[PDB]
């Protein structure tokens, strides 16, 4: 036992360089975030369809993706965000699987479909990242009024692109905003009507005239030649002299004559400004999930230093998200803060007996120690956030102690032979006789540890990296106890202290039921912070760069939007400390950015706290700002960046609850989701439905006649010619210019499309070479729909999310189901379905009253162990509660809130104090050899048991006090503040603590008088 | 699937089944696929009838070519009216048997 | 891939630099004149049909025999298309029931280009393969950036990068001084056991 | 290395153009795929090779299937025919016998 | 057996068997049978006459 891994002594110190080098290595390597990447496991599918309607955008391309997916294993939902002029379809199965495996799996049924979708619109398949995946985000500026804004934007694309994707690990490198040179024939009516050329001539002439074809090797001049045909269709002369009339010995109506083509701006999608000054195109950098944000960005930036020169001139580019930072500014927090934990260790063992060797052996063997907790990453997998990251500060904790133990015990042993090498064979045997109660009693708290931490659902994706990383730091630290053995060999207080205990000594003596009692006291007071909790529950954390974001009523246009941005984007740049501000609003140009237009993101750079406000707690700028910001119709959110992206895909419900209703028809759950939407009210449940907040947004129906089309002779699809190309300006033909192509559009004026009455004079020119106006083939009706979609398998689906907070309401779900089923009617078709973060919270409810009393199964079948009787064992376990309660109390003082942060202090807590009450647990029972030595057995008792304890009792109080000032020391620096985020580390220091000031204070107590008892 | 009384029909069943029961399933954890037999499919059919069709002139790549053609719906933009942007629309979807015709 | 092959000679590197030895090789330009298509009433694509189909013999659908299927050829015979002055008089048929000839829709130049094209990343890139035999060179490639960015020209839009079997020869040499002195921090860890005393190891 | 060949039969055409109408759309769209190493392209006349490698000793049958993501969506950005092929399945080395 | 003769139709051999194995052979491609002559070679009539 602890024979053998002193016989492998002097093994050890080799071990344990093998473990200095190595440890040195792979430290200085790891992946290094924050915010775990999770949003769960996904699969982005886009589809570009340059424009369209979501009723449409809907039926003839989503159609196609949300449908055939039901196909394809990993089964899980094909859920729809199907909107106007884009399908986004996100397939995601269950938390943590391979997903180069779950993305060929999707691909499957992907390919089989692209005849059951149109003509190009090709389907995107996400891209490798998550959406914790923007790393890095720049934007393009100019200097000079001597550059394009399409210059840019096509330098973005066409030299910026090639020049990063080009780089190890990342993935994707999306342009946002500015404008892309659009080679534009408008057709012109009147030109278009005398010569007698329609648009099926047109377009069909435009499709023909712009390829480029060979044919053959000549054999001339033995060197054999290859023949070629001109045709890329670039300059804008060759545009037009395109033909159309082809009046033969005369003249051949050319592409001039009918239409005046000019290069303009592609119909914009994603518009970026920063600052009032820049309306500008800049891109981002996407993380191809999965590696060390730190080195990517290092790579960029280098790349981009390099680049700084083969731009042109007047071109700046500007950093509006370095993603690097808040990396520092955390990663140097945890690399102060340990060497911190030292400063405060080395005073108080220097402070206790006097004259410390522990720290200094300590301190070089935990970067080593470190040293293995990320290998075992290694093993299996996990990232370095801070999550992780907390389990390496509770890792000092539960380091300091063992390290204690071997310190203090060998003070015994080292004094007693200094009253009367082998001085070395001595100071072994005494770590014998209390010996395990060190390294069992580390193994003890992290197995405890881990039963809270398996957990699952969104939170428990959220807890798996800590969770691990405990597991790591103990490993550490566990067969380190058993290890910080071999190690270690290469006055006044305590008086007033002792005094102050023999009275107590005499007096949990004096009093049996006392402590009973005075705990009935304790361990109820405990319930009034325990049913109060303050308020709230897990939130929170620091961005280095806040994010703007809306509530937005649906329909908007788009130079309103585009000003509506240079203002808000103007206003923003009010307070000081902002450094830079970015208002990209419409998509980003990637499939992650699902963004509609009225959908405005802005990243906001905020200078280091170093200077420019007295006060302003994150809070003060949040709420001064929120109010530097109040226009109309715009509910504003104020969010970080990774929360910001990372719950903008997470599909589904931040809500906890919602009733989806599926089946065949937008009747049926429109009807629907009004038919239900009272039941809310009246019974228990406080109640907000919204059947439709979605469906906001207008259109310009154009019934076509049927009847009315035959009669002119022009077949109602020729009909629609003239509302998609001729109108909205839908494009035909992309020029090209090598490397980079841009596109040719084709439609009339700027003006005969320019509003609803206008277009119901729309001039129409059939095939029977007649003239007429489309209002003369179709009604034009205006009308009111949905700027949105939502999909559930294939099916329409409505969910509805709903929410009674700060409860626990699985009650009220089981009464809505009897209650809808004794008089509510379902159309033809029809089923309704539940679903929330309700399902998580109840799943893991059920599963952590099976993992809690399976750590205590494994906790009892070794808290009677290594000393025998149960009396003992139900000791140390009414004993802890108390720790809690002192604990839990120090949060009520700060009003806080709980969470699986305080969650987890909880629980290093009730396992060193469990490690300190066993402990006096042993002073008081391996020795039935004090209790004879002492001993006048026979009418038992006496001043003789008060004797027993008083010399277990002083002992106590030199190991225990200096463990518990330097747990009581750690648990602190983090408290009062963290420039680099610690609402973490904070919030799990939080009861841990109470805990101590109760707990040690609760060691000196049980021990005696549960003891009297049992 | 079964009838209990003779108001619902083949095709209405069929459908049924594929309509509305295969979207009901699939969503079941480890159930892939889930594939209707028998029945009839609703049938939409245009028979020729080649006296009417010799009177009038058109030849069969003149029905399909219009059949292809006359059965879709199409847009084309946002049109920029009183200030809350408007997206247009194309009807086409051939439902009633009144387009048909 | 011309401006600074020159730059190996001055410089203390042995020298052979080779812009483009690829482009060798040599074409029929067939430049059909627009505007010289409109009156005649033919869409250049058309234009096309007749430098494609009619002259190097592109093929258009395949003849079935069963498990094996051959293809079907289509074009002018053996000889209209036997030599650029031949092919300035092709005979053209327009949709205007009126005949013409190629040369008479376009200019049939010659010219000389490229039989090969590499290309590093979409964007077109020229690998400018080098040498100085039997030393170690890592010396000279640093001169030379440097040398670079003090007087040379970069037109709009563009980058250069450096690779070769150099960086490979010099990770390795990297690594290999981490894993001979790791090879014996492990053998010293070792070399002193079964006997204990240094003098002896 | 590790490889995956990329074939394109394209009867006949040119260099410029063989490279224009029907590499353009393989270098390119191949830049967007995990294992994003090199898209490194030998694009000639009647014929555009390209070639995707990564790093060394990587399991190929994911090497594989990963590439082939970005090559099925683009089939309508080349011509017509002239369908891609991908890889065989061998080395270079892969060529054992070899008769007449 | 009863059930064998309760459907004595023509032109049907009538093979009953349990569900697993029906469907579990039912794809199982090849041959049932302990052998067989392939015969390959790029047309009907060579391995229609052969
Ligand atoms: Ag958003």
């Amino acid at each position: 036992i602890i024979r053998r891994s002193v016989a492998n002594r002097f093994l050890v110190l080799m071990g344990a360089l093998f473990l200095s080098i190595w440890g040195t290595w792979t430290i200085i390597n790891t992946p290094v975030d924050a915010l775990p990447d999770l949003s769960d496991v996904q699969v982005i599918i886009k589809t570009s369809y340059p424009g369209q309607a979501p009723q449409i955008v809907e039926n003839q391309v989503t159609y196609p993706l949300t449908t055939t997916m039901l196909s394809v294993p990993g089964a899980k939902t094909v859920r729809g965000f199907s909107q106007f002029g884009d399908s986004y379809v996100y397939v995601i199965f269950e938390d943590g699987t391979d997903p180069y495996w779950a993305r060929s799996r999707v691909l499957e049924y992907l390919n089989q479909v692209q005849g059951k979708l149109p003509a190009g619109v090709s389907a995107e398949l996400g891209p490798d990242a998550t959406g914790v995946g923007w790393i890095y985000e720049y934007a393009l500026v100019d200097r000079s009024g001597k550059h394009d804004l399409a210059d840019l934007r096509s330098l973005q694309d066409w030299f910026l692109k090639y020049e990063l994707k080009t780089i190890p690990d990342v993935a994707e490198v999306a342009s946002v905003g500015g404008v892309v040179k659009e080679y534009q024939v408008v057709i012109d009516p009147q030109r278009l009507a005398q010569y007698g050329i329609s648009l099926a001539e047109v377009k069909s002439a435009l499709d023909a005239s712009n390829q480029e074809a060979g044919g053959s090797s000549i054999e001339l001049a033995e060197a054999e030649y290859m023949v070629r045909a001109s045709g890329y269709l670039q300059t804008l002369d060759d545009f037009n002299h395109i033909v159309l009339k082809a009046s033969e010995n005369g003249v051949p109506v050319y592409l001039r004559d009918v239409a005046k083509v000019q290069i303009g701006p592609e119909m914009r999608r994603g518009i970026a400004e920063l600052n009032g000054e820049g309306e500008v195109a800049g891109g981002v950098v996407i993380l191809r999930s999965g590696k060390n944000a730190r080195e990517v960005i290092a790579a960029v930036k280098d790349k981009l230093e390099t680049l700084k020169s083969s731009l042109p001139e007047g071109v700046e580019i500007v950093t509006t998200y370095d993603r690097s930072q808040l990396i520092d500014r955390a990663i140097d927090n945890l690399s102060g803060k340990l060497l911190e934990e030292f400063i405060v260790v080395a005073v108080v063992c220097a402070l206790f007996l006097w004259h410390v060797r522990s720290a200094l052996v300590a301190i070089i063997s935990l970067p080593l120690g470190l040293c293995i907790a990320f290998i075992v990453m290694h093993f299996q997998g996990l990232n370095a956030n801070i999550m992780s990251l907390g389990g390496i500060a509770i890792a000092v904790g539960a380091m300091v102690d063992a390290a204690i133990v071997m310190i203090e015990n060998a003070h015994k042993r080292l004094e007693e032979w200094q009253h009367q090498k082998t001085r070395w064979q001595v100071i072994t045997d005494a770590s014998v006789e209390v010996g395990p109660a060190l390294f069992i009693s580390l193994l003890i708290i992290t197995l405890s540890f881990i039963p809270i931490f398996t957990l699952e659902g969104q939170e428990g994706r959220l807890f798996g990296p800590l969770a691990f990383t405990k597991t790591y730091a103990m490993a550490g630290a566990a067969l380190l106890a058993i290890v910080v053995i071999p190690i270690l060999m290469g006055n006044p207080l305590n008086r007033f202290l002792i005094r102050v205990y023999h009275p107590l000594l005499l007096k949990v003596l004096h009093w049996p039921k006392t402590t009973l009692l005075v705990a009935a006291l304790s361990v109820l007071t405990v319930l009034w912070p325990l049913n109060k909790v303050g308020g709230e529950f897990l939130p929170q954390i620091n961005e280095g760069d806040l994010l703007y974001m809306p509530s937005t009523l649906p329909g908007i246009s788009a130079a309103e939007a585009a000003s509506m941005l240079q203002k808000t984007d103007k206003l923003i740049m009010s307070v000081p400390e902002v450094a830079r501000v970015f208002g990209k609003t419409g998509k980003a140009e990637t499939a992650t950015d699902s963004a509609p237009l009225e959908m405005v993101e802005t990243t906001i750079q905020l200078k280091p706290q170093e200077q420019w406000r007295p006060g302003m707690t994150m809070d003060k700028i949040i709420e001064e700002l929120d109010n530097t910001v109040r226009l109309p119709g715009l509910a504003n959110l104020w969010v970080p960046p990774i929360r910001n992206r990372i719950d903008m895909l997470s599909t589904g419900i931040k809500s906890p609850i919602g009733i989806k209703v599926s089946g065949t028809v937008l009747a049926d759950i429109d009807a629907m989701a009004e038919q239900i939407e009272e039941v809310a009210r009246t019974v228990p449940g406080v109640a907000s439905a919204l059947a439709e907040r979605l469906e906001g947004g207008r259109y310009i129906n154009v019934e076509i006649n049927r009847e009315k089309a035959a009669r002119y002779g022009m077949t109602v699809a020729d009909v629609q010619l003239f509302v998609t190309s001729a109108v909205g300006g839908a494009m035909v033909g992309e020029t090209v210019e090598g490397i980079a192509r841009y596109p040719i559009n084709l439609r009339y004026p700027q003006s005969w499309r320019d509003s609803p009455q206008a277009l119901r004079q729309l001039p129409i020119l059939t095939p029977m070479k007649q003239q007429i106006t489309l209002a003369d083939v179709a009604d034009i009706k205006v009308s009111t729909g949905p700027s949105m979609l939502k999909t559930e398998n294939a099916r329409p689906t409505s969910w509805i999310y709903i929410d009674a907070r700060d409860r626990d309401m699985v009650s009220v779900v089981h009464d809505l189901q009897k209650a809808i089923a004794e008089k509510v009617q379902l159309k033809p078709g029809t089923s309704v379905a539940f679903s929330g973060q309700f399902e998580l919270l109840e799943r893991a409810n059920h599963k952590l009253k099976l993992m809690v009393p399976m750590t205590l199964m494994i906790i009892f079948v070794l808290l009677y162990l290594a000393f025998r009787r149960v009396g003992e064992a139900l000791l140390i376990i009414s004993s802890v509660p108390f720790a809690l309660v002192g604990g839990i109390w120090l949060l009520w003082w700060m009003g806080f809130h709980l969470s699986v942060a305080t969650g987890t202090g909880f629980i290093a807590l009730a396992g060193v104090a469990a490690e300190f009450g066993v402990v006096m647990l042993m002073y008081l029972r391996h020795a039935i050899e004090a209790v004879p030595s002492l001993n006048n057995p026979q009418t038992f008792s006496e001043q003789k048991l008060d004797e027993a304890l008083y010399h277990g009792a002083v002992l106590r109080v030199r190991p225990k006090a200096m463990t518990v000032a330097v747990i009581i020391a750690g648990l602190l620096p983090i408290l009062w503040g963290t420039g680099a985020g610690s609402e973490v580390m904070s919030r799990i220091a939080a009861p841990m603590i109470g805990g101590m000031i109760t707990a040690p204070l609760l060691s000196l107590f049980i021990i005696p008088a549960a003891y009297k008892l049992m």
